[PDB]
Parts: structure tokens; C-alpha cells; sequence
């Protein structure tokens, strides 16, 4: 179950994150693991498309090969705070799993600056068991965690050495999809 209700970035500057341009995760903690593997790749893209806003994802198990992208139209919780329905779509945005009640996501970026980014999530999908992750976000895919994000990390009352990197599975993203999905 999820457990946190993380606090959003005092003064948080929407229109810089929601830029329509691509985040990738270096690191992330999940509060109940035996539920996320131990090596994985992610990314997202999050902007304002014709109005709505909207974030584009991407997983990739880089051992099973297992690949999926979704998008979502956010709605808005509070600044820095939205709840996300999904669809699971190919890369181009044809629709493969339609969005239904209870597949969603909760997203808080707790800090957040030109170049990095701490997050929370909370996904439900159907009847599986929820779980808090939390990731660090760079706009480079190759960045080491800097002191702003680590001084934010540890001001969430975390331990960055507790976070798993992707950084060693070889992860290569396909930007043009994410940066596209955000208007599908
Ligand atoms: C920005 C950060 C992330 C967000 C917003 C996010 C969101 C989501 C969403 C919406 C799904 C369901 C997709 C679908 O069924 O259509 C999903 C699935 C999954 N995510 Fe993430 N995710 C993030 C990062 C990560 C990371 C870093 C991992 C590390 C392993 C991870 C592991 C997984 C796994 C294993 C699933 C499949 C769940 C299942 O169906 O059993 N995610 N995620
Ligand atoms: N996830």
C-alpha cells in the first residue's frame, strides 16, 4: 500500500517542469520492493499539449526486454500535485489498454529545478497492491546525482544511498516517441 503524502516543492515552477521535454530517471526507491525488479529503465516526458496537460512514459526492463510506453492527461491535486489516468499505448499512440477507473497514478514533484528533479509516485492499476517509489530525475540520462537533488533528497527525510541506479543497464530512449506521445 502506499504510505506517503509527499510534499510538493515550495514555490514550484510549473510551466519550467511541464516544458514538453524529457526526464529520465538515474535513481529511484521503492518503499515495497519484491514489486519493482532490482534493474530497469525509465523516462517521461511532461508538457502542455493543446491545452491539457500531459505526461508520456516509458519503461524497459533492460533483462526481460519487457517494453511499454503510456500517456496521461494530469489533473491537478494542488501545485506540484496531480493524479494521472493512463493508457498504455504503442510508441506512436495507437491505444493497446484504454483508460479505465482505478488505473492511476499520483505524482508530487517534491523538488525540481532547470536540470533534476525528486518525484514521488503512487500507482493503483486494477486490483494490484500500490507502493510508494520515489525517483531522481535528470534532463541528461548520464548525470550523477547532484548536491541539489541529494540535499532534497535527504530533506524528504531519505537516504540517498538507499537508491537504486539504472546508470549500469545500458538504457538507450527513444526521445522522438515521448516527446510525440504528449500529444496523443
Ligand atoms: C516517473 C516515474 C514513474 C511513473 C510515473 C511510473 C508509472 C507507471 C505506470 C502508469 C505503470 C502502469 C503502466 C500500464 O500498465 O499501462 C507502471 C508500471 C510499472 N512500473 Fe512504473 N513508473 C515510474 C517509474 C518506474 C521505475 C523507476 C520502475 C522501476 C522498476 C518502475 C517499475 C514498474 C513496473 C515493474 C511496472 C509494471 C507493473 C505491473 O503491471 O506489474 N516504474 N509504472
Ligand atoms: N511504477
Amino acid at each position: 500500500a502506499c504510505t506517503k503524502n509527499a510534499i510538493a516543492q515550495t514555490g514550484f515552477n510549473k510551466d519550467k517542469y511541464f516544458n514538453g521535454d524529457v526526464w529520465y530517471v538515474t535513481d529511484y526507491l521503492d518503499l515495497e520492493p519484491d514489486d519493482v525488479p532490482k534493474r530497469y529503465c525509465a523516462a517521461l516526458a511532461a508538457g502542455t499539449a493543446s491545452g491539457k496537460l500531459k505526461e508520456a512514459l516509458y519503461h524497459y526492463d533492460p533483462k526481460t526486454q519487457d517494453t511499454f510506453y503510456d500517456v496521461s492527461e494530469l489533473q491537478v491535486e494542488s501545485l506540484g500535485k496531480y493524479t494521472a489516468n493512463f493508457k498504455k499505448v504503442d510508441k506512436n499512440g495507437n491505444v493497446k489498454v484504454a483508460v479505465t477507473a482505478g488505473n492511476y497514478y499520483t505524482f508530487t514533484v517534491m523538488y525540481a529545478d532547470d536540470s533534476s528533479a525528486l518525484i514521488h509516485t503512487c500507482l493503483h492499476k486494477g486490483n494490484k497492491a500500490a507502493g510508494d517509489l520515489y525517483a531522481v530525475l535528470n534532463r541528461n540520462k548520464d548525470a550523477a546525482a547532484g548536491d541539489k537533488v541529494k540535499s532534497a533528497v535527504s530533506a524528504a527525510t531519505l537516504e540517498f544511498s538507499k537508491f537504486i541506479s539504472t546508470k549500469e543497464n545500458n538504457c538507450a530512449y527513444d526521445n522522438d516517441s515521448l516527446k510525440s506521445l504528449l500529444t496523443k
